[PDB]
C-alpha cells in the first residue's frame, strides 16, 4: 500500500470562493459549539472543565484572525483538491440566499443554530465524489502515518490499508467530512459537478 494524495500545488482559489471557504468555516465554527452547549458547555473567560466554560463559545466573528483560520484552512484545502482532481466548482445562478441567510441571521425583533445538513440532498453523482474525497483524506492521513512509521524505525498499522479496506466505522469520520462540505456547498449556491 503506497498511498498518494492528491496534489494542490499550483492551484488558488478565486476570492469567490474563498468567502465560501469562510462561510463554511463559521459553520463548522457554530456546529462545535452548538454541540458543546448542549453538552452542557457555556462561555467564560478561562477554560476550566470543573465548570464548564469555554472561550470558544462566542460568535466566529469575535475569534482572532488564527482561530478563523483552524476553521478555514481544511475547507479551503478540500476545495483545492475538487478543483486538482478535475471538477468543476462554481457557483449558480443560488446567487442572493447566502446574502438572505446573513441579513436574517442578523434580523432583531450568541445562540448558534447552524443550517440542519440532515435535509440537504445529494445526487448520485455527488455521492460517488463523496467517496473520492473521503478516501483522499484516509491518503493524507495513511501517507502521514507511512512516514511516522518510516522514521521510527519501520513498524505497522492496522489502518495503514486501502480506503476500500475499511470497515463503516472506519471510514465514518472522512466520509462525514466530505458529506458536510459538499451539502453546505449544495444549499450556498455553489454547484460541484465532473
Amino acid at each position: 500500500f503506497d498511498p498518494k494524495p492528491i496534489n494542490t500545488m499550483n492551484f488558488s482559489l478565486p476570492e469567490k470562493l474563498e468567502y465560501i471557504v469562510t462561510k463554511y468555516a463559521e459553520h463548522s465554527h457554530d456546529k462545535w459549539a452548538c454541540d458543546k452547549s448542549q453538552s452542557g458547555w457555556k462561555y467564560g473567560i478561562s477554560l476550566d472543565e470543573n465548570v464548564k466554560t469555554h472561550p470558544l463559545i462566542r460568535p466566529f466573528k469575535t475569534l482572532t484572525e488564527k482561530e478563523k483560520e483552524i476553521y478555514r484552512w481544511p475547507a479551503r484545502e478540500s476545495l483545492k483538491t475538487m478543483l486538482a482532481v478535475g471538477w468543476t466548482v462554481e457557483r449558480t445562478k443560488g446567487e442572493a440566499l447566502v446574502q438572505q441567510r446573513e441579513n436574517e441571521k442578523l434580523r432583531s425583533v450568541y445562540s448558534p443554530a447552524p443550517l440542519d445538513l440532515s435535509n440537504v440532498v445529494l445526487s448520485r453523482e455527488l455521492q460517488g465524489m463523496v467517496e473520492v474525497v473521503a478516501e483522499n483524506y484516509h491518503n493524507i492521513w495513511a501517507k502521514k502515518k507511512k512516514l511516522e512509521l518510516e522514521s521510527k524505525g519501520g513498524g505497522s498499522h492496522p489502518l495503514l490499508v486501502p480506503y476500500d479496506t475499511l470497515t463503516a466505522a472506519e471510514k465514518f469520520k472522512d466520509r462525514e467530512k466530505a458529506q458536510d462540505l459538499f451539502k453546505f456547498l449544495q444549499v450556498n449556491g455553489i454547484i460541484v459537478s465532473r
